């Protein structure tokens, strides 16, 4: 003997967790494509200084 | 016909479950605060040692 | 008065979260996980250049 209005109670419940779901998809989703984008920027970052110090040891040597 | 047992099994799935988000929500909003004192630790070092780098400079030519 | 099939339908959307749930817990975590092996990675990278640097430090004063 479940009432109509007992059942709507958990439908409600269940519609208000699937939108929290669908949020929450879209929050990690964004954390994991930035992470990325942070690690690009990073390599290329550390490739480019590592090319000015390369210049800085060929000029010590022989300028 | 659904009896109250077989509802109230659905019940508490639905329970464990809107716990289950909580928890979720909680570590993702942490992940997300946490790389941003990351981040803003990062630029402050970054600046740090760029100033120290400046002082090289301009010891290595005044000196 | 709920019928079985209306009951059926809510069981069956909640099926679906539970997987999606189990998804994205895993999803967290594994970042969660790798956000450390990084962070690990980071303190021991910064420690072995600033031993070349000591190094360098050391023959620019001495060599």
């Amino acid at each position: 003997g479940v009432s109509y209005e007992e059942f709507q109670v958990l439908v409600r419940r269940v519609d208000r967790m699937e939108h929290s779901i669908g949020s929450i998809v879209s929050k990690i989703d964004a954390v994991i494509v930035k992470l990325e984008i942070m690690e690009r920027a990073k390599l290329k970052r550390r490739e480019v200084l590592g090319r000015l110090l390369d210049g800085v040891a060929e000029d010590e040597r022989l300028g």
